[PDB]
C-alpha cells in the first residue's frame, strides 16, 4: 500500500465510515497538524527497509491487531505505526520523536499495546491497567464502582479491583431482616459487566483481577472462582482471583496454627494497615471472638488445590508490597494489578494507572572486540532506559483518561513502569545457561542499570519540571531507594551516592519507575522471549533460532531432530548427539530449578520499585512442592510470590 | 401475645438485634412519640374482636408477611398493624388516624402491601412501583440507570423501565470499530442486578418490567425474553417484556402492510412524540430508508406466539395513553408499570411513583329495605373514596423516597391511584351475572362515583394546600376530565358541572387519581376476589363461599359436588342438579365472553385517569381468536390492551 507517511496520515485523518456517512478520523487533530507542518522532515526520516526487521509471526501480530486499517484494509506500514506512536508521545518535540522512532524501529525498545494502538489517535488511552478501589460497602458504592469499571472497560486496559471492604455472606444489614449475599453474588455482577462492555475492539474480554486478603469470611468460595466444575453459580469464569496475603497468614500456616475469618464489618480496619500494626489489630479482634476460627492449613490446602487446578489465585504479599514501596507515604496499598507487577496506591477517588514500556535486552549485545566473543553494553542500556523513562513521562501527560479517578491518581504521583523482554534470548546469545553464575550476575547488572538510569532521568525531569506532588515525605526524599528497603548494598556498577544525593536535592518526577511486565504480545512483535522468564519450549512450526543455528553448525541437525523436538515438548535433554553445553544452555523453564528462578527474581527485586509478574512452572506438582515454593519466595522477601501457576 | 397497643409499639421501638448488639427499631421516632402522647386515646380505640374479620387464609397471609415480628415471633395483632398504618399515614392528625383505623379494621378499604409493611417504620417506603426512564444511550447513562434501579430495589416496589432510546444490535459506535451489542445483552445486565439486590425482604425477586415500542430493531428477541427454550443467553427469565404500541403498528398489521424496524440512533425522536406527529415522523423515516422494512404481520405473529407461550409481552397502547392523560402537558409518556395500570410521565431526572390503595366494593352492599333484597350505597362508597384520596395524599408527603428522581416526580405532580377489589363478590352478593345488563350498569356507576369522589376530595385539598405544581395547562385546568377525553357524557349519578366548575376554579391537588391494580395479595387479606375480574374458579380446600351457601339452601349440596368442583376446575356449568340461575351467576372467567370483559373494561375506563391491569383469559387460544381480542380492545380505545395472557 501507500508509502508516503504524511499521505497515510491524511487518509487515516480524513476517513469516513461509508455505511453511516459519519466522519471517523483515526488520528488526533494535534498530531495531524504536527505531521503536516513537518511532512518533509518526517517523511524522509523513515527507513522503510526496517520493516524487514520483523519475523513472520512478528509482522503478522502487527498486521492482525496493530496496524491501522481503512475499511478493513491495512493502511499502516510498521514504520508508519512507529512514527505515529513517536509523535503521539512527543508531540511538538520533533527531535524527541525522531529519536524514539529510530530506537523503536531499530528494536531497542517498544511501548505497551495500548500505546501502539492509540498513541496519536483521537482518544489516546495509552495505559495498560488500572487499580480500582471498591468505593464503599454499600449498594451505592458498589454500583458507582461498577459504573467506573464499565467506563474504564470502554477502552484498552485491564482492571485490578480490591474488595476487602465488602460485607461477607450472612452479614447483618440495617433496615431489613435480609442478610448480605456476600462476595460471590457481587463478583458475578462484575463478571456480567465485563462481558457486556465488550466492544472496545482494542479490549480483551473479561480481563478483571480481584484482590482479597485471606481473612475475609468468603475466602473459600473466592479462591475457587475459576473451577470448571463448581456449583455453577458460585463461579466467575472470566475474572481472576488474587490473594493479598499478610505475613501473619504465612506464619500461622507454617506454625500449623489457627486462622480467623472476619467479615470486614465485624472487624474494621484490617486492610487499612499492615505489618506489626495489622498483626496487633488482627490478634486483638481474634481474641474478642469477632470471627470464625479455623485451622490455617485448611485454608492453605484449598489455595493449593485451586492453583493446581486453575492456575489461580495469584499470590502477592501485602506486607512486602507496603513495607517496600516509595508510595508508602500515600497510605496503605490494597492491591496489585491484573498481571501482578503493579504495586500502586488506590482509593475511592484515586484509580492507579499502569504506564508501560519494555526494553529489548538483546539489542545491547555486541562483539565490539574482535568477533567470536561478545559483550554487553550497559552504557547503551542505561542511555535507552533514560529515553524510555522520558517517554512514559510524556505519556502520563498526553494520555486520555477514561475516568477522573485515574487522571487524579496519575497526575499526583506520576508512577511509571519500565520492563524488559529477551532476557532468555540475551543469555542464549551470550551462551550463558539460565541457571549459571554468569547469568545470575548479568541479571543483577542489567536491572541495576535500568533502575539507576530510570531514577537518573526521572531526577533530571524533576529539576526541569519539579518533583511529583507527593514526593516530599517519601522514602526517596529521605535518600531511601528500593534496595535500601531490602537492606542491601547495590551491586555497584553505577554510582548511587551521587544519584541519591541529587534526588534528595531535586527530587524525582516519578514516584515509581520499575515493574517488569509479561510482554505477552509486544515481545512477539520484536521476536524475543517473554519478559524475564526462560524459554518454555525450543519449538507454522518454528524451532528455537539459536538452537537451530548450533545444531546446524554441528551438522547433527537432520530430521531425527525436528521430529524429536515436537514430540519431547521442545526439550533436547536426554537427546543422543547433542553436546552437554547445548543441553545446559537450552534448558526449558520446566527443566530449570524453580528455586533458581526465585533467587534471580529476588536478586533483581532489590532494583524494582513495584513488582514483577513471576509465573511459576511445576512439571510434577505435588502439594509439598508447591508449598515450599511459596514459602521460599515469601522468606525471600518477594512482593509477587506468584502470578500464574502453570503445570504439565 | 401482648394486647396493649402502646406496649407493642414500645417493644417494636426498643428492639435490639441480639446477634449483633445493634439497636434495630421497627417504628419511626415521630410515630413512636405520637403513640406515647396519645396512648390512652389510641389503646382504647382498638376493637380487638375485629381480628376475627379475617378468614383463615386471610389471617395467614397477614401473619406470614405483614404482622411485624420480634426475633421471628409475630409481635403485632392485625389491629396493631392497622393502627400503625393509620398513624404512619396521618401522623399528628389523630382524628384522621382513628377514622382510617375504623374503616380499615371494618374492611371498607386497605392500602397496598408496601404501605402495610412500612407505614410507621423508620424507612417508610409506602409506594408500589416506580416508572424509570433510561437516562441516556451511553455506557454512563446505562450504568447510572442500573445504579438507580438497584437503589430502588433495596426496598419495596416494582420497576417499569422503558428502553426505546437504546441503540440496536450492530449499531455504529463512534471511537471504536466494534458495534452495539443491542438490547438483549444490556437487558441481561439488568436481569443480573435484579437478582443481586435480593435482600429487601419486603421485596419480590426480579419484578422488573421492560417497555419497548415495536419499531425498535431488536424487537424480535425482546418479545421472546421469557421463553424457556431459547438460545439460552438471549433470554431474561426474571424480567417482563411489555409493548408500548403506537396505533400505526396496529393499522399496518390490520392492513397486512409493511412495518419498518429502526435503531433509535438512525431514526431519532420516535418515542418523543405520538399520534399524528409520530406517524408523520415515522412515515418520513420509512421513506428515507433509515431502517429495515418487513411485513407487519411477521412481527404480529411472533407477538402472539410469545404471549401464547409465556403470557407476555403485555400490551399497552402508546397513543391511547398519551392522548387521554391529564399529564400530557408534562411531555410524552414513554411507558406504564410492572402491572400495566400506571400511566405516568417519566424522564432522566423524574421517576414516576405508584401510590396505591383499593376500596372494598362489597362493603357497600346492604339490605337497608326490609331484607331478602339488598341495595348498593353509592353515597357511602363516595364518602370512603374521599377518605382514601386524602390518605394517598398524605402518603406522598410522609413517604421515604429511595432515589431523588422519585421524590422530584411525586412532589411535582402528586399522582394518586385508587383501585378496587371484590367486584366479582359484589355481583355475586347482589346475585348479578357478571355478563348481565345489571352488572354492566353497576360497573359504570361504581367507577363513576369513585372518580367523582376522588376528584372532589382532591379539589378540596387544592383549596386547602394549592394545586399541584404542574396543574396549570393540564386538560383538567381547562375543564377536560377523563371521560371528556373519551368524547362521552358521564353516566350522571353525580353532578359533574359543579365539580368541573370548582376544579377550573381551585384546581386539584393530584394530577391523576385512578388506576385499578391487581390487588393479588391485599385482596387475599380481605377475603374478596382480585380487583375487577370474574372469579377464576369456584374452588386446604375452599369452595366459593356464595356457591356453597346456595348449594346448601337447595340441599342439593352433597358429595357428588365437592368431588365434581375439584375435577371440573371449580366450574358448575354442565352440572345436573343446579339451577340455571346459579350457573349464570357463578360462571368462571374462562366461561365469560372475553368481549364482554373488554366492554365493561371500556365502560369503566372513561372514569380512569390512568389505566387498569386487564388480564385476558383464553381457554381455547387460537391465533385468530387472540388477534380479534387485541384489535377489539384497541378499537375500543383501551389504554392497557392486555396485562397477562392466561391460557388453559
Ligand atoms: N437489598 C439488598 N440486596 C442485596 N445486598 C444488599 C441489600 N442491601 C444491602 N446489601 C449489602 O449490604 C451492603 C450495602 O448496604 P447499604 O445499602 O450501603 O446499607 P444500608 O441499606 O444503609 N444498611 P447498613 O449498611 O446496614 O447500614 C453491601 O455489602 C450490599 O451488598
Ligand atoms: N465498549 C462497549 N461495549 C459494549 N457496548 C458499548 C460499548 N461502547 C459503547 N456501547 C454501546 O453504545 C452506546 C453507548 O455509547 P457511549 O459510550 O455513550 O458512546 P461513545 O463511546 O461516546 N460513542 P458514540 O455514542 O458513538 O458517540 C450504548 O447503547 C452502549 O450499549
Ligand atoms: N491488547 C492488549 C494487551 C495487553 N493489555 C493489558 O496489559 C496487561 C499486560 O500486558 P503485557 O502482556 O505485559 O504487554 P503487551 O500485551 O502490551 O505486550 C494486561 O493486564 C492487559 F490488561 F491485558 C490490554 O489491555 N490490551
Ligand atoms: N409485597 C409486595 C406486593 C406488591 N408489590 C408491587 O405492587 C405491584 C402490584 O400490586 P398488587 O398485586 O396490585 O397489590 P398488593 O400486593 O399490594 O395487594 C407489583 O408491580 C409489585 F411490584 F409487586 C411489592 O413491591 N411488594
Ligand atoms: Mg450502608
Ligand atoms: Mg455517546
Amino acid at each position: 500500500t501507500t508509502k508516503q507517511f504524511s499521505k497515510v496520515v491524511e487518509d487515516l485523518y480524513r476517513y469516513v465510515n461509508a455505511a453511516t456517512g459519519k466522519p471517523a478520523p483515526m488520528i488526533s487533530d494535534d498530531v495531524y497538524n504536527i505531521v503536516m507542518e513537518n511532512k518533509d522532515k518526517l517523511n524522509s526520516a523513515i527507513v522503510y527497509d526496517r520493516d524487514f526487521q520483523y519475523s513472520y509471526f512478528g509482522f503478522k501480530t502487527l498486521e492482525r491487531s496493530y496496524l491501522l486499517r481503512i475499511n478493513g484494509q491495512v493502511a499502516e506500514r510498521p514504520q508508519h505505526l512507529i512514527m505515529r506512536v513517536a509523535l503521539g508521545i512527543h508531540g511538538r518535540d520533533i527531535e524527541a520523536a525522531l529519536e524514539t522512532y529510530n530506537l523503536m524501529s531499530l528494536k531497542y525498545f517498544t511501548h505497551a499495546s495500548p500505546t501502539l494502538f492509540n498513541a496519536g489517535t483521537p482518544k489516546p488511552q495509552m495505559s495498560s491497567c488500572f487499580l480500582v478501589a471498591m468505593k464503599e460497602d454499600s449498594i451505592e458504592g458498589i454500583y458507582d464502582t461498577l459504573k467506573e469499571c464499565a467506563l474504564i472497560s470502554k477502552t484498552a486496559g485491564g482492571i485490578g479491583l480490591h474488595i476487602h471492604n465488602i460485607r461477607s455472606t450472612g452479614s447483618y444489614i440495617a433496615g431489613t431482616n435480609g442478610t448480605s449475599n456476600g462476595l460471590i453474588p457481587m463478583i458475578r455482577v462484575f463478571n456480567n459487566t465485563a462481558r457486556y462492555v465488550d466492544q472496545g475492539g482494542n479490549k480483551r474480554p473479561g480481563a478483571f483481577a480481584l484482590y482479597l486478603e485471606p481473612w475475609h469470611a468468603d475466602i473459600f468460595d473466592f479462591i475457587d472462582i475459576r473451577k470448571n466444575h463448581g456449583k455453577e453459580e458460585i463461579r466467575a469464569r472470566d475474572l481472576f482471583p488474587a490473594l493479598w496475603i499478610p505475613d501473619l497468614f504465612m506464619k500461622r500456616v507454617e506454625e500449623n496454627g489457627t486462622w480467623t475469618l472476619f467479615s470486614p464489618t465485624s472487624a474494621p480496619g484490617l486492610s487499612d494497615c499492615y505489618g506489626d500494626e495489622f498483626e496487633a489489630l488482627y490478634t486483638r479482634y481474634e481474641k474478642e471472638g469477632r470471627g470464625k476460627t479455623i485451622k490455617a492449613q485448611k485454608l492453605w490446602y484449598s489455595i493449593l488445590e485451586a492453583q493446581t487446578e486453575t492456575g489461580t489465585p495469584f499470590v502477592v504479599y501485602k506486607d512486602a508490597c507496603n513495607r517496600k514501596s516509595n508510595q508508602k507515604n500515600l497510605g496503605v496499598i490494597k492491591s496489585s494489578n491484573l498481571c501482578c507487577e503493579i504495586v500502586e496506591y488506590s482509593a475511592p477517588d484515586e484509580t492507579a494507572v499502569c504506564n508501560l514500556a519494555s526494553v529489548a535486552l538483546p539489542a545491547f549485545i555486541e562483539t565490539s572486540e574482535d568477533g567470536k566473543t561478545s559483550t554487553y553494553n550497559f552504557k547503551k542500556l542505561h542511555e535507552i532506559a533514560k529515553v524510555v523513562t522520558r517517554n512514559l513521562n510524556r505519556v502520563i501527560d498526553r494520555n486520555y483518561y477514561p475516568v477522573e479517578e485515574a487522571r487524579k491518581s496519575n497526575m499526583r504521583h506520576r508512577p511509571i513502569a519500565l520492563g524488559v523482554q529477551g532476557l532468555a534470548d540475551t543469555f542464549m546469545l551470550l551462551r550463558l545457561p539460565f541457571d549459571s553464575e554468569e547469568a545470575r550476575l548479568l541479571n543483577i547488572q542489567i536491572f541495576e542499570t535500568i533502575y539507576h538510569a530510570s531514577m537518573e532521568a526521572s531526577c533530571e525531569l524533576a529539576q526541569k519540571d519539579g518533583p511529583y506532588e507527593t514526593f516530599q515525605g517519601s522514602p526517596a526524599s529521605q535518600g531511601i531507594l528500593q534496595f535500601d528497603m531490602w537492606d542491601q548494598k547495590p551491586y555497584g556498577m553505577w554510582d548511587w551516592d551521587t544519584l541519591r544525593k541529587d534526588i534528595m536535592k531535586h527530587g524525582v518526577r516519578n514516584s515509581l519507575t520499575m515493574a517488569p511486565m509479561p510482554t505477552a504480545s509486544t515481545s512477539q512483535i520484536l521476536g524475543y522471549n517473554e519478559c524475564f522468564e526462560p524459554v518454555t519450549s525450543n519449538m507454522f512450526q518454528v524451532v528455537n533460532p539459536y538452537l537451530l543455528r548450533d545444531l546446524v553448525d554441528l551438522g547433527i541437525w537432520d530430521e531425527g531432530m525436528k521430529q524429536y523436538l515436537i514430540t519431547q515438548n521442545g526439550s533436547i535433554q536426554g537427546l543422543p548427539n547433542v553436546p552437554q553445553e547445548l543441553k545446559d544452555l537450552y534448558k526449558t523453564v520446566w527443566e530449570i530449578s524453580q528455586k533458581t528462578i526465585i533467587n534471580m527474581a529476588a536478586d533483581r527485586s532489590v532494583y524494582i520499585d513495584q513488582s514483577h509478574s513471576l509465573n511459576l512452572f511445576l512439571r510434577a506438582p505435588t502439594m509439598g512442592k508447591l508449598t515450599s515454593m511459596h514459602f521460599y519466595g515469601w522468606k525471600k522477601g518477594l512482593k509477587t510470590g506468584m502470578y500464574y501457576l502453570r503445570t504439565q
